[PDB]
Order: structure tokens, then C-alpha cells, then sequence
């Protein structure tokens, strides 16, 4: 009796305040809203920005024209 538990610098250790104990409902409202896909399209703009380049022929790749 009167001993099991202690560590109340922060308690058990089942929680190292990962966030789920306390936030907000303002920046989780925003952070969220976009950065994933801004972080995808750099990302890729700067890989693209290597093989533009090299030509490929990219327009004759689409070639838009009506010729029937």
C-alpha cells in the first residue's frame, strides 16, 4: 500500500506529449489545409528543372492539331 507508481516529472512515460494531450483549433485548421502537396510540387519542380534539359522531343509529344 501507498507505492506502484511515481517519475512525476512527466508519469509512467505512456505519453511524452505527443500532442494528443493538448493543441489548438486554429493552426491544426491550417497546417493541414496545405503543405504535403506544396512540399510534393517543389520537390518534383526541382527535378524537372534537370530534365527539361535534355528536349526529348516533349512537344511533339502532344502535337495538339485537328489533322483528321
Amino acid at each position: 500500500m501507498g507505492d506502484g507508481d511515481l517519475d512525476v516529472e512527466l508519469e509512467t512515460r505512456r505519453e511524452d506529449e505527443i500532442g494528443d494531450l493538448y493543441a489548438a483549433f486554429d493552426e491544426m485548421r491550417q497546417s493541414v489545409r496545405t503543405s504535403l502537396e506544396d512540399a510534393k510540387n517543389a520537390r518534383e519542380d526541382a527535378e524537372q528543372a534537370q530534365k527539361r534539359a535534355e528536349e526529348i522531343n516533349t512537344e511533339l509529344l502532344e502535337h495538339h492539331h485537328h489533322h483528321h
